[PDB]
């Protein structure tokens, strides 16, 4: 688990956010990294050390890859993503994605949910924001469960002014109720916002007014690209009653069969 940092050659930054700054680097002089540099005082660092155990023992082709930490300072080296955040890789129209090419970056993260949910392990932060694209065009799954260790408390609480509202289900801007089914929730958002082109969810609406009308059943409506049966796939996910959510396996399944049909 543990990296010795002078085996890192820094050679780009990546990227910058509240809780770090990622830069392009190699591991002993051959291989390619992205270094999280966690900011000081962002994050709850002994806890996440211990966590940091559970989390090197996931390994999937679609979870970005953890190699290890420098926790003698703070470090984290994970796989390096050439074509960088899901988000910004959806708005560059020069792709002319065709929509089976959204639907195979869909796949991608349900592959990578389906594994975290046979390990019992939430996202709880799950939105393209949070996916990165390879050098091959495959979508991956980033900063999973690392929301937990985050110290600003208006990223963390529901009533948070930087808290994802609009990739939470009722019951969790209500009552703070996570489960597997919250996930569930956010992954359909996240369909949503590969078939928008990565448009904001609930474009027109503030944060509180999102809150307002999930809670009277208003939803977001089918993206122009999304065939009618991939937009009952996203809809699956957004039941008032989290127990009538599908599972990832059911979700993989789905899109899957809409692969081979071509809706
Ligand atoms: O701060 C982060 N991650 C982070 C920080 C800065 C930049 C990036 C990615 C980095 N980018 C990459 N480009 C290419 N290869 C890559 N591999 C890994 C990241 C990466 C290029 C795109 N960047 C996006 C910005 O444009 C990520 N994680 C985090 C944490 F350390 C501590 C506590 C909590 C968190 N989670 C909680 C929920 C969200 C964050």
């Amino acid at each position: 688990w543990e990296i010795d940092p002078k085996d890192l050659t820094f050679l780009k930054e990546l990227g910058t956010g509240q809780f770090g700054v990622v830069k392009y680097g190699k591991w002993r002089g051959q291989y390619d990294v992205a270094i999280k540099m966690i900011k000081e005082g962002s994050m709850s660092e002994d806890e996440f050390i211990e966590e940091a155990k559970v989390m090197m023992n996931l390994s999937h082709e679609k979870l970005v890859q953890l190699y290890g930490v420098c926790t003698k300072q703070i470090f984290i080296i994970t796989e390096y993503m050439a074509n960088g955040c899901l988000l910004n890789y959806l708005r560059e129209m020069r792709h002319r994605f065709q929509t089976q090419q959204l639907l195979e970056m869909c796949k991608d993260v349900c592959e990578a949910m389906e594994y975290l949910e046979s390990k019992q392990f939430l996202h709880r932060d799950l939105a393209a924001r949070n996916c990165l694209v390879n050098d091959q065009g495959v979508v991956k799954v980033s900063d999973f469960g690392l929301s937990r260790y985050v110290l600003d408390d208006e990223y963390t609480s529901s009533v948070g002014s930087k808290f994802p509202v609009r990739w939470s289900p009722p019951e969790v801007l209500m009552y703070s109720k996570f489960s597997s089914k919250s996930d569930i929730w956010a992954f359909g958002v996240l369909m949503w916002e590969i078939y928008s082109l990565g448009k904001m969810p609930y474009e027109r609406f503030t944060n509180s007014e999102t809150a307002e009308h999930i809670a009277q059943g208003l939803r977001l409506y089918r993206p122009h690209l999304a065939s009618e049966k991939v937009y009952t796939i996203m809809y699956s996910c957004w039941h008032e009653k989290a127990d009538e959510r599908p599972t990832f396996k059911i979700l993989l399944s789905n899109i899957l069969d809409v692969m081979d049909e071509e809706s």
